[PDB]
């Protein structure tokens, strides 16, 4: 199986447009100390040429650009994007939908409540009926939107995704409020695991100056702490795991940082756009 | 008055997405004859610290971030873009407004038609109401949305958005629907009409003795999009005077005074998009400038 991590941000992306935290500013500055990020989406694919894209994020066409896995083939409307996966309706996760318009036919797939969100909006009708096939998708149901390659969407403490190609797993899950041992058990054995980055500390976004609410508050488990994600995570068999949805906030996006370091030293790689992964 | 034009490219962008036309080609292959551009958009300053965005582009943080004028100053919520203008209501101008969107106090200005389209669109609401004024102007209306920045809008020919095309289609008439602007700062003024379907003698009234005009360069021939095998349709069809020919728009702006013409909003499908090639030169022959991403100007 071939992931490519296309944005590795959470929402805002790095830096974001009106954030001049310390971190942002590095950005801004165009320090090499925070390489800049474009908001959480992924592309996989079960053979390299015809992909599905899991959500759809307004960086999507600077995505597209800076990863030759996702350039126009020879000829006309000839792209390797075969379809896309909504795995919630927010708007960075929907707002790329808006690029993917110029009469390119790929099936759009989604929860009825999703669909039915999008479809509310007129200006999404640039995916054009008789171009863009709209598909239903229910929790629990296991589909093939690329020849060899099985995706299941369950929920999570909000859904996950799992993705099989070729007895190869990764699973998916960019928003987190907390791990259960429910959770555990379905990700147990995962070649990869790609889990939400948000916050390194409960209040990295308090520190930061950028807002009130705690990691706990926005439904994101921190990555430090007996609580945190990591020591949830430490004690089942992963292949890779992976931190994505990476706050602008989150001092692991500091190259050089005893941060950083101690996430990587606790087995986590801290993603960035780009990524690639061969299963 | 500071221009900087942040996007100088027609809905798409060059390359486009899903497009391998000879010049979209040369993009994706780095080569150097085909500079790669975003989304139709520019920002405007009486003083060059508080700004004026005119359209919102699919690509607005990639602008952003090109764009240093753009970037936020100290502290927290402090952007210096003051204001956003939709100059029509087609996707590649009012998308990025979906990530303007954390909390940040802007006003946004539309004619009441175009207004009202984007309003009726729920996923606009990432601008929250109690922090993004929307403020509709009215046709021929003068407004001030920064301080010294004194804008106009006034209607020109165009066709309707896509996403609200039907079947008995407008295509070239004058509504709220499609808008040019008069913008002046400091005795200068800038004419930024990205989108017209056609010249009229009232628009080069409108035009006449601007100092700089950026207008609508998304096709040199009608058959632009044919010619390069990526479409099927006219640039009538989609609303956008061609450059060339005596009824062209370089042509019908020929004889009137302009201090400097700028093309922007141009197709990938336009082959002045090529910097060595013929039609390159032919235009800029007859005076005018093909624009390019985070190309200024100071009036
Ligand atoms: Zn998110
Ligand atoms: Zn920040
Ligand atoms: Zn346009
Ligand atoms: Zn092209």
């Amino acid at each position: 199986m071939h992931v490519v991590i296309l944005g590795s941000a959470a929402g805002g992306g790095v830096p974001q447009w009106n954030c001049r935290c310390s971190i942002c500013s590095l950005a801004w500055a165009g320090d090499s100390r925070v390489r800049p990020r474009t908001q959480s989406s992924i592309a996989v694919s079960p053979d390299g040429e015809r992909w599905l894209l899991l959500n759809a994020s307004p960086d999507i066409r600077q995505q597209i650009q800076a990863n030759p896995q996702m350039h126009p083939r020879e000829g006309l409307r000839h792209s390797p994007i075969h379809a896309v996966l909504l795995t919630n309706g927010d708007v960075d996760h929907v707002a790329g939908l808006l690029t993917l318009r110029e009469g390119q036919p790929f099936t759009l797939y989604a929860t009825p409540g999703i669909l039915a969100s999008v479809s509310d909006n007129r200006v999404f009708d640039v995916m054009a009926a008789d171009v863009v096939k709209r598909q239903t998708i229910a929790l629990n149901e296991t589909f093939e939107p690329v020849p060899g390659l099985s995706v299941t969407l369950f929920s999570v403490p909000t859904v996950g995704t799992m993705i099989e190609a070729g007895g190869k797993r990764l699973a998916y899950i960019p928003g987190c409020a907390r791990v259960t041992e429910d959770l555990k058990a379905r990700i147990a054995g995962a070649d990869a695991l790609l889990f939400d980055g948000t916050v390194l500390e409960d209040d990295d976004m308090i520190r930061a100056g950028v807002g009130t609410k705690t990691g706990w508050r926005m439904g994101h488990i921190q990555m430090n702490g007996e609580t945190g994600s990591i020591a949830s995570l430490a004690d089942i068999e992963i292949g890779r795991r992976v931190f994505v949805h990476i706050n602008n906030t989150n001092p692991v996006l500091i190259e050089d940082s005893y941060e950083r370091a101690s996430v990587e030293a606790r087995g986590w790689t801290v993603a960035h756009d780009g990524l690639t992964l061969d299963l």
